[PDB]
């Protein structure tokens, strides 16, 4: 049990890094008048930072 570095990958949405050297991050995010949808990119850091950019636009109150 050595050292493992909490720090790397962000599965939230539907980001997961792969075991190697690689990884890919592609978030979707639908509401009740517009969408943005990025195409799978090579950084789990700025993943989580586009999807939450649309959600805390899109305040889900019904």
């Amino acid at each position: 049990t050595e050292p493992a570095p909490p720090e790397h990958a962000i599965k939230m949405d539907s980001f997961r890094d792969v075991w190697m050297l690689r990884g890919k991050y592609v978030a979707f995010v639908l509401m009740g008048e517009s969408f943005l949808r990025s195409p799978a990119f090579t950084v789990p850091e700025s993943a989580q930072r586009w999807a939450n950019q649309i959600r805390q636009e899109g305040e889900v109150t019904e």
